[PDB]
């Protein structure tokens, strides 16, 4: 029946290829996509045709002047259609070639191109935490309707049918991402029951944002299959339950080299000064997350420390002991735009003085 | 058990083949089919025997003179029975060789054979929108019974279990169509929840209508497997919900060559003059769809524009900018007979002055 | 779990074979079977041992003298057990070598051996119509309990979840039958919702009866897997709903040769004279079917005509136009014994004057 | 628990009274109501205070000028709250004393006051047919979901759990109407399963319209208790199922006196001449009901006859044989406004020449 | 809520009365009724108005000449509406005063008026057996779907949840009938599970038929309330399960007086002679009941005996021992028309020689 058809191997019958064009909609947080047939395999982004879509259905264009343009930027293998089919992360433009206001890749790309940034070759490890919900009731997976599971404690990295909710989805996503070519560094179950995490492992400059977005796309397509809902809301349940962040781990060339630790403290120092303006771009609703409790620092203070999960920024024991490595910006919410967060960190850290 | 037998590979046991003969029934909108065993593989339509059926059971002949004749016209591979089995799009005649009144293939074939049309080598891209319904209640897939989902907005090209209903069926159809040999160019999720679209990519003359009908047959067979219902009704839910069109994209030899844009405007001009008569053949119920809202033009006016989804006809930014390409007739309803629409466009556009 | 064991491939472990001996029970309408292990593959009926069964449990013998004897007559591949396992159509005899009263194969074999019949080499194509029922309620598949679907119209050769009920079973049976080696010429969905048809394609003399019985066995074993019931009752639902025939298509050597049409009319003429006595053997309950409505002729009249589905006998347009072919006896009920009907037609048509 | 409170007898504790003010909403077909406490029992309409409501929530006034005024016209006992509590049929006016466009009681009252009409003292017997539906699916009570009961025949005036659906509601409404003071002349089960009827027995002039509206109000409140829905749609199910009328039986002083039959034919004659204009005011959707089949006359012809349920107007055998009585106008749909229909009949029949 | 309204006591608010007019429809076996409001209490049939109904909806008149007339013949108290409300058993006529073909009361009344019959003052005791079915499946109450309870034996006059199905209905009916004024002589549970019986105790002439029909009306109204179905089919389940009769117990003046036993035998002797003709009028389907088994006599033989439940006619031990009493005609089926059976017995027994 139905999976026989979804899983048909096309290679036996044509050279033709399906490409799923993915872009970001009007809200800056909604992923959209559609698919087209291409005459054969393609491995290079610039050999893919540009395309358009109805921007008036995605809050990005008026009905009378409706076309918005898609620029292929990155190709991944499609873990759903498989074979030689592909996913294509895109970028949005007016027909005149202007980037639309919700296109944040463009600015970010500029910054990562700028030669004093490219020289420093910045690395990002982003930790995407999210929460699984039951469809329709919108109540976290594995929670009884109108009630609560036992208090936090056993759920973090836990095992067992009463502790761990949705591993199916997580493991499927892990492999799907690896198969697609995403640099996914690992996964864990989080503190709040029904909450999980994956890491997009050290990725350079613009490709970090590209990868996180596609990772997100893949996640949500998987939950879709499973009949479950995902939120990237930073604090889906009020009270004594963890919120969801997108910790950004960061290092430059000079930070991972001998006596890098000194560059790190300097970079932290710059971040301290631009705290306010980073907060404003670090995802909406973050006030409900960053309270100083539940392994967050208060939104209003800035702090840093060594193995300190209460601080705005944390430096690993490992990198302290080696006088070189990376640090962790814990401030960004799970609904953060990685293009924005990632480039803004480069800018505050290299360019600005 | 049951899928073991449905999916038996016959190649291991005979050379015999199964052919599913498909035709259009008394309503002009109802697909019918039955199957016969043939001695071996066949790749050419004209090497298939003719056949008949009981026309008195399909509203096409009286009981006393019941036989109606099937002319094989197009062969595709059967994505359900797989192996060497085939689907066979047919054409209906009286035993005297007359095309019956519901046979619209015949006229259309005439027009596409006529040499000044064939010279122009017309291309059609038809965008089949349709809606998925729950069996028995006839209420759209994913909608709560006697209620409504959230307003339009997030559904168009959306992902997620709360946004996207029926992707299973859509992806299955996609591959089944490609495997079968249909020139399907792409798919997207539409504006109304539960509404979807596939495109029968640029196809020449008569084979456009053949391919759309078979595409439809395959869709409805797939929904049948899934226990879900399809309508091609152009406005299945009244109120603030999109209707369903079958946009017909169109280009001639001279339209896709240098300074083709002028030929396009000329063609549009001709269409403006025969609006009334096209409307009459553009599918029934269209009055309930073409209202000027929900990305339609009002039935009574005719208009055109560049990136204008409010217009009767739209021309891509792409083809404007290159002074050559195709245009989109947005007027035909989802329940349009592509034979009638496709040929009538050629006729108003090439033959008539 | 359970299908892993049912689908075990025995070829990897022994040369041993399973043979399912099929026979006809005390009612003349009830198929029975049991299975024995045989030392290795067998392709010829006469190399299979005879066997017996408890006739006192099938209405065919008393308890004190309970053994009845099975004579292998035809071999087919077992589509259930697969590998080298086989189904074996049988014939029933007293231990003294007498055919039992419910054995109608014996008479039929006699007639088909008789040299003036064998010379004429008669061909049968029987159209087995049947109805699928919900278990326990015995109400047709797809019909709401204590209610009715929409009126007849859309169901004949239809597609769609609202029109087409049980295609699963029908498609599985089609392949099962092909794999088995039954000469199945095709299938269609019938006029009454939940009613279906298959054809056992042109088969010579005694092997027509053999194949139809085995086709029936295979059908009912499939319905058993699906948890659905089949009737061959000629009129399962009173009122404005089609009954179920087993149309017998027929032709002799001389009918399919030049000026065969004349032999056909002559044959029809002879049938007209023995209408009463054919009816009496054409299946019980037929009075509820043959009413002159729903594509039958009244039991009391005999008539014939060209494309006439209201007649007792029909001749295809195709065979009229070519002055040679076959004709359709529409009179037999779906619960007809094909041994009786098939041989009686030969007898009234060749032997008797 | 809950019925203990709904059924509390207030007479034991205060003299206070609850009055439910009923009026007709912006669509002219939607009943609305609210309740207020009054210091003691009231038996005369003119001793009740006027009141208002938010017209902007009923499509009868803008938000900035929202008040619409209610004029008490008739009092009935409240069968729900019981005791001395009352229902109050109302009339709607601008604060300036203008009747609003949806107030059709005003015109009707004028006509029934006019002295040549009051002299003739017209009587109305209106037969309100309606259909019960399952909540959410909107499919008729007692029908299986996505299916149909057996054909019409046994349902009209039938008894039995398989024939009769919703008697509870009907019998409760019968008594509730009698207790309230409505002159309800009787009830019957109608032709279509789930369809029922009550008659508002001979009522003079304006009180006929008042009583039918209140009878409707009571009905719908009862269905609300039972968790069932009512339509007054004139043809709720397409096809071979009866529609719903509101036959208006009519007689004047001179029609019920000696040789009244002659006056009757004359009146019928005047109605024949104004058929077109009556139709236009006889309820919307009537085209779907008045087809000439299912005991209707075609909308386009006008006819009359003695015991003729095929006619536009019918005269009883009883009144023919006595040369005096009344006649039945069968034309009005069940969603008819009885104020409009009732007065329009008086006008065409007495006033106009 | 709903029973509060159905059970409203109207005596507190008007003198008005509800009268349910009951009649027999086109099949001769289907009860019909509707209700009208009357100005006050009525105890005498001849003071009730005649009425009519739509005969074209009950198979008793054409649409163009649709009125059929109802003559009140007997009054009973209405056990559903209670208070002073009434049931009214009616008789059907053309507007010309002719009894319609399905009116069997008329003939019967003639016979019971004829003075040599009235002198003899005949008494009837009819034993109405019937069977309770589950709605929709039509399978007997208490029987598992698609299965059978334990064999007959414990059910006849049994008690306990596993033996006795529907007593609710039966005890309700008993009281309702007594309250209504029907001369119900008693009840018992019958041999077949879900089968029951009541007796309409010694009633004179025409009133026997009247009372049985009303008892039947009351029964089916009660089953309606319970959501269960009744058949009066004489053999609802084939096989080793009892059928249902309507035994008619009978005596004349001279049979209940001294040496009445001689008159009895003489009467039985006359019945023997007209067996064939009685059978023809004793209800349809009786061939399936009267088999000689399950406490019946074979249809083709006539027999009688003393305590013999295998005989066509039985005489009680009591009346044998006293040489005077009554006898039991066991031949009539449960779907018998008591008007026909009752009068035909008087005729064969008194009038004919
Ligand atoms: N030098 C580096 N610069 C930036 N990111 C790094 C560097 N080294 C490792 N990472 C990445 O940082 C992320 C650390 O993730 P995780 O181990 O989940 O953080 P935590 O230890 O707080 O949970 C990983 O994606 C990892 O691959
Ligand atoms: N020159 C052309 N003539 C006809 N069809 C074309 C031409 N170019 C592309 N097409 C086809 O037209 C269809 C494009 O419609 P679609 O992708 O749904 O765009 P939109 O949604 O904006 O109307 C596809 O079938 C595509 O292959
Ligand atoms: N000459 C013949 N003799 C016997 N059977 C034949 C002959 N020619 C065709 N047939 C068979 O008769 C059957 C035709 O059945 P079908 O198409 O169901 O009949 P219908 O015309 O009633 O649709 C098939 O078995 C076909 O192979
Ligand atoms: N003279 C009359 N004038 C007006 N209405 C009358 C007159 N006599 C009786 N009626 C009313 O006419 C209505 C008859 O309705 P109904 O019993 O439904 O008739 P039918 O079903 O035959 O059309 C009742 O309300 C009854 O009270
Ligand atoms: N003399 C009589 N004439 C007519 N009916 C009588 C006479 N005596 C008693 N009956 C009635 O005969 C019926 C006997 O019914 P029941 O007791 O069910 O009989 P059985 O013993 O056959 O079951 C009762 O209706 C009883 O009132
Ligand atoms: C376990 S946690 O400290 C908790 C993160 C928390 N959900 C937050 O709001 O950032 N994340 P990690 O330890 O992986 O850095
Ligand atoms: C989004 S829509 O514009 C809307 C079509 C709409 N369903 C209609 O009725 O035409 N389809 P497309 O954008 O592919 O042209
Ligand atoms: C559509 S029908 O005519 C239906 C015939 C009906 N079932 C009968 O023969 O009883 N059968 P076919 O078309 O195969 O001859
Ligand atoms: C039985 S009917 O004739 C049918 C009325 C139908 N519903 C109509 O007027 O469309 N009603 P009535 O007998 O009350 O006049
Ligand atoms: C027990 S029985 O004899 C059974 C009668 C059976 N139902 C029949 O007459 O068909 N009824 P009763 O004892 O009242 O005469
Ligand atoms: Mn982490
Ligand atoms: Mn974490
Ligand atoms: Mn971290
Ligand atoms: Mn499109
Ligand atoms: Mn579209
Ligand atoms: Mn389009
Ligand atoms: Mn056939
Ligand atoms: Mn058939
Ligand atoms: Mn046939
Ligand atoms: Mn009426
Ligand atoms: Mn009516
Ligand atoms: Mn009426
Ligand atoms: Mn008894
Ligand atoms: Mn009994
Ligand atoms: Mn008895």
């Amino acid at each position: 029946c139905l999976t026989d058809l979804v899983n048909l191997n096309l290679s036996d019958t044509t050279e033709k290829i399906i490409a799923e064009y993915i872009w970001i909609g009007g809200s800056g947080m909604d992923l959209r996509s559609k698919a087209r047939t291409l005459p054969g395999p393609v491995t290079d982004p610039s050999k893919l045709p540009k395309w358009n879509y109805d921007g008036s259905s995605t809050g990005q264009a008026p009905g009378e002047d409706s076309e918005v343009i898609l620029y292929p930027q990155a190709i991944f293998k499609d873990p759903f259609r498989r074979g030689n089919n592909i996913l294509v992360m895109c970028d949005c433009y007016t027909p005149a070639g202007e980037p639309i206001p919700t296109n944040k890749r463009y600015s970010a790309a500029k910054i990562f191109s700028s030669p004093e940034v490219a020289a420093e070759e910045p690395w990002y490890g982003i930790e995407q935490e999210y929460t699984l919900l039951q469809k329709d009731t919108n109540w976290p997976l594995g929670w009884p309707i109108g009630g609560f599971p036992g208090p936090q404690g056993p759920y973090y990295c836990g095992i067992g049918a009463e502790k761990s909710f949705g591993r199916d989805i997580v493991d499927a996503h892990y492999k799907a991402c690896l198969y697609a070519g995403i640099n996914i560094s690992g996964i864990n179950g989080e503190v709040m029951p029904g909450q999980w995490e994956f890491q997009v492992g050290p990725s350079v400059g613009i490709s970090s944002g590209d990868q996180v977005w596609v990772a997100r796309y893949i996640l949500e397509r998987i939950t879709e299959i499973a009949g479950v809902v995902v939120t990237f809301d930073p604090k889906p349940i009020p009270g004594d339950w963890n919120g969801a962040g997108a910790h950004t781990n960061y290092s430059t060339e000079s930070m991972r080299k001998e006596g890098g630790y000194e560059v790190i403290k300097a970079a932290i120092e710059k971040l301290k000064l631009r705290h306010k303006e980073h907060i404003a771009a670090y995802g909406e609703g973050n006030e409900r997350r960053l309270t100083g409790r539940h392994e967050t620092a208060d939104i209003n203070t800035f702090s840093w420390g060594v193995a300190n999960r209460g601080a705005s920024v944390r430096v690993g024991r490992e990198t302290e002991q080696n006088g070189k490595g990376y640090f962790e910006d814990r401030r960004p919410a799970s609904n953060m735009d990685p293009y924005v967060v990632t480039s803004m960190i480069a800018e505050t850290t290299i360019v600005w003085k």
